[PDB]
């Protein structure tokens, strides 16, 4: 019965992985689309800098 | 038979490691979209290119 409990937790975690990678690819696809649109204007350069920022933002507006 | 529960346990640990990395990558990409959205809102200057980027931001995936 311990097999039963751990197989259930593995399948719960695997479903969370699949939902996260679907949401990640959804956002990543838009970012690739926007880079193609940008591919010189200072506003578009700021957008390109956002695409290639090495860390998540934190600044309060 | 005894190693069966240990194998399911190990596969659960591998999936839990993927979650923590996927959440950071998800927040990383979503944060970029929020920043691009903010730049488009602040810019206004009747630019068709920025309007195309806004339409990409809010386009829906008929599959999601």
């Amino acid at each position: 019965a311990l097999a039963e409990e751990w197989k259930r937790r593995y399948e719960k975690e695997k479903e969370k992985v699949e939902d996260l990678e679907k949401e990640r690819d959804f956002y990543f696809g838009k970012l690739r689309n926007i880079e193609l649109i940008c591919q010189n204007d200072p506003v578009l350069q700021r957008i390109v800098d956002i695409l290639y920022a090495t860390d998540e933002g934190f600044v309060i507006p």
